[PDB]
């Protein structure tokens, strides 16, 4: 019933553009929407985000997260490791690469979502969520080496999967950080499960 | 270490603006970022709310109430948590219960309310509160609930069993062209991983 008629460019930067989308509402009335798009997509999705499950024997299972300054936010955020998929990269490969660059961990793919939307009222941005396990007892993960690209400055924060939501709340209460909505949603469902 | 130096308007629509953000990197070098913001945020603790609505009914498994709508940024239909922007002066909890009623017909009870969490912090400053709400589906109020759509709202309600959420989402994505929201997928994944 609903569909796009046309798109009018409003403004195009190097990384982000703003468009005015004309669409047909389900009554047959024509309406407009201000929409954001990245300029970098070519790919299954813009990006990947990695759910990294750090597994060490005789330890709690941890979810590995990253803390970074985020200029749109004006502050530090706590997020799953993540980045944009390179032209001709698979989402799995992007996930393992981003995980290694941001955390130093070498992981294995457990599963891969279809393309999921980030904020569909505002943008067309999509990611694959890639669940990855990390064998924390393997030698290659003993002293994990994070490899920043130019202009990346990433702190690693591993938190126990069994108390994830409480630990995140505590970081926000003490550290004045913003938690990512996907991280918080995952944490919630860990608590809400059965 | 890192902080904002300046924020220069590039393009302002009615609903969304683009900005050139100048910030200090942790090496002491000046860098820039293209940042998206909404024009609608006044004194709210966040732009919006998304509601995690747990429908509870005697001799039923618990369901997660979701909504399906056309999203002009995406050019297609998306499956999301019920959500909307917080009106000026409105609390997040009030916004959540209100949006849940408008979008689904259900009258919920507040369970918990997150701190402001970031939607896509590498792109935008947008934040929400994630509000958990229980719905007593045994109450007469919630017997045959009718969405009260606002002007330009056209929302379908989809209730899926919590105990099978990820597979049920996969089966909906396998049957037509639609995108599942990243927060919904994240929450469904943690339900599986728990
Ligand atoms: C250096 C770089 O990637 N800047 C970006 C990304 C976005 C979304 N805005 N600006
Ligand atoms: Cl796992
Ligand atoms: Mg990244
Ligand atoms: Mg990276
Ligand atoms: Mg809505
Ligand atoms: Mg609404």
């Amino acid at each position: 019933k609903q569909y796009i008629i046309s798109e009018e460019l409003i403004s195009e930067g190097k990384w982000v553009k703003l468009e005015k989308t004309t669409y047909m509402d389900p009554t047959g009335k024509t309406r407009t929407w201000e929409s954001v798009k990245r300029t970098t997509r070519k790919q299954t999705a813009d990006g990947v985000a990695v759910i990294p499950v750090l597994q060490r024997t005789l330890h709690y299972e941890c979810i590995v997260l990253v803390k970074q300054f985020r200029p749109p936010m004006g502050g530090y955020c706590i997020e799953f490791p993540a980045g944009l998929i390179d032209d001709g990269e698979t989402p799995e490969a992007a996930a393992l690469r981003e995980l290694e660059e941001e955390t130093g961990y070498k992981g294995d793919i457990a599963e891969c979502s279809p393309a999921v939307c980030m904020d569909p009222g505002l943008s067309n941005c999509t990611i694959h969520i890639v669940t990855v396990t990390i064998n924390g007892d393997d030698a290659e993960n003993a002293r994990p080496k994070p490899k920043p690209g130019d202009g990346e400055f990433v702190e690693v924060i591993s938190l126990p999967k069994n108390d994830l939501l409480q630990r995140l709340d505590a970081l926000v209460a003490e550290e004045h950080l913003t938690v990512d909505a996907r991280v918080y949603s995952y944490a919630l469902a860990l608590k809400h499960a059965n």
